[PDB]
DNA sequence: CCGACAGCGCATCAGC
DNA sequence: GCTGATGCGC
DNA sequence: GTCGG
C-alpha cells in the first residue's frame, strides 16, 4: 500500500503481456518488479530511486517517473481503450480460459460475460465452471472461513483414514488475513518415493468432502493433484457462503517437506528461491532438492529433514511462512 | 551483447 | 490407443 | 523487461 500505485500499475503492464501480448518473459519481469516494490519500505520519490532495486530497469523507471508525474500512464490508458485488448482481459478472468481461449473467444464475437452464457457448448468442462462460478471466484475467502474449511478438510480426511495428515498451505500458512483459495497439501504413509502401497489415496479424500457437499465440482482431477470447488454449510435461513476453489496435492509422505515449502509458496518466492538454487548448482521442486553436475544435470536427491535443511543447502537464513509474501 | 528467466500435474489436441 | 506439444493453473 | 558474466 505504500507504493500501491506503482505496484498496481507495473501488475496491470504484467497482465497485458500475458493474456494480450503472449509475452510471458515480460509477464514476469513486471511481476517481479511490481513484487520487489511492494517490499521496499520507503515511499518512492522518483524512477532513478526506484531502478536500485533488483528487477527495475530502465524501461521501468522511465515508466514509474510518468506514473510519479502525472498519475497515470498513457500505454496502459490506451490499452484500457483498446476494445479488443480489453476483452481478451476479461475473458482471462474465467478460470480456464487463458490468453489463447481468450483471443479465440474474441475472434468470433465472444466477448462478453452473456457471450459465454449463451455459447457454453464452446467451453470445456473447466471453462464452465468457472464461467458458473465467476462472481463467486472473485471474492477473497476471509481468514475466519479458512479456518471453518480447515477444520472440515482435516476432520472429514481423518474420518477416512486416521493416518492421513492435510496441511493447508497456500496465503493461510503465510498467515493472511484472506486467501483466494484454500491449498491443501495431504500425506499417507501408503505413498512414498519408495513404493505406492493403497490406490485411490485421493480419490477417497474427495469422495469423502463430496459425501459430506463441501466438493461441490470439478475442475480437474488425476492421481496426485485435486482441483475443484467447495463451499461451507449456512445456516438456516442464512445466506448461503460463496463457493471456493481448493486445490488438493498428494505429496510421498517423505517428501513432505519440499512439497509443503512449494505449496505455501509464494509462488514469486517460490521462483526467488529456485533461481537462487541454481546459481548454488541445485534444483528444487515440489518432491526434492538435487544437486546439479558439471554438465547441468540433476543429481540424487538430498536428505531432507526440515524445511530449513532446504533453505541451508543453498546458504540462505531460513524464512518463515509469514516472510515468504513476495 | 545475450542467454536465461522455476518447475510440474492434468486436459486437450494432432499425428500416427 | 500411445506420444509429444500446447494450454492452463497451481 | 532485466541482469550477470
Ligand atoms: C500459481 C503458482 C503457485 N505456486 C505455489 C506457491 C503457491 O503459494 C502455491 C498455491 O498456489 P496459489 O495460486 O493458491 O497461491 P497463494 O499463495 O495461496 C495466493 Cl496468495 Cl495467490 P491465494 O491463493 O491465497 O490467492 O502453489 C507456485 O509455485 N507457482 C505458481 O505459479
Ligand atoms: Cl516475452
Ligand atoms: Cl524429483
Ligand atoms: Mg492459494
Ligand atoms: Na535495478
Ligand atoms: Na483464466
Ligand atoms: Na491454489
Amino acid at each position: 500500500t505504500l507504493n500501491g500505485g506503482i505496484t498496481d500499475m507495473l501488475t496491470e503492464l504484467a497482465n497485458f503481456e500475458k493474456n494480450v501480448s503472449q509475452a510471458i518473459h515480460k509477464y514476469n519481469a513486471y511481476r517481479k518488479a511490481a513484487s520487489v516494490i511492494a517490499k521496499y519500505p520507503h515511499k518512492i520519490k522518483s524512477g532513478a530511486e526506484a531502478k536500485k532495486l533488483p528487477g527495475v530497469g530502465t524501461k521501468i523507471l522511465e515508466k514509474i517517473d510518468e506514473f510519479l508525474a502525472t498519475g497515470k500512464l498513457r500505454k496502459l490508458e490506451k490499452i484500457r481503450q483498446d476494445d479488443t485488448s480489453s476483452s481478451i482481459n476479461f475473458l482471462t478472468r474465467v478460470s480456464g480460459i487463458g490468453p489463447s481461449a481468450a483471443r479465440k473467444f474474441v475472434d468470433e464475437g465472444i466477448k462478453t460475460l452473456e457471450d459465454l452464457r449463451k455459447n457454453e457448448d464452446k467451453l470445456n468442462h473447466h471453462q464452465r465452471i468457472g464461467l458458473k462460478y465467476f462472481g463467486d471466484f472473485e471474492k477473497r475467502i476471509p481468514r475466519e472461513e479458512m479456518l471453518q474449511m480447515q477444520d472440515i478438510v482435516l476432520n472429514e480426511v481423518k474420518k477416512v483414514d486416521s493416518e492421513y495428515i492435510a496441511t493447508v498451505c497456500g496465503s493461510f500458512r503465510r498467515g493472511a488475513e484472506s486467501s483466494g483459495d484454500m491449498d491443501v497439501l495431504l500425506t499417507h504413509p501408503s505413498f512414498t518415493s519408495e513404493s505406492t502401497k493403497q490406490p485411490k489415496l485421493l480419490h477417497q479424500v474427495v469422495e469423502q468432502l463430496q459425501k459430506v457437499h463441501f466438493i461441490t465440482d470439478t475442475l480437474s482431477k488425476g492421481e496426485t493433484k485435486f482441483m475443484g470447488v467447495c463451499q461451507l454449510p449456512s445456516k438456516n435461513d442464512e445466506k448461503e457462503y460463496p463457493h471456493r476453489r481448493i486445490d488438493i496435492r498428494l505429496i510421498p509422505k517423505d517428501q513432505y517437506y519440499c512439497g509443503v515449502l512449494y505449496f505455501t509458496g509464494s509462488d514469486i518466492f517460490n521462483k526467488n528461491m529456485r533461481a537462487h538454487a541454481l546459481e548454488k548448482g541445485f534444483t528444487i521442486n515440489e518432491y526434492t532438492i538435487r544437486p546439479l553436475g558439471v554438465t547441468g544435470v540433476a543429481g540424487e536427491p538430498l536428505p531432507v529433514d526440515s524445511e530449513k535443511d532446504i533453505f541451508d543447502y543453498i546458504q540462505w537464513k531460513y524464512r518463515e511462512p509469514k516472510d515468504r509474501s513476495e
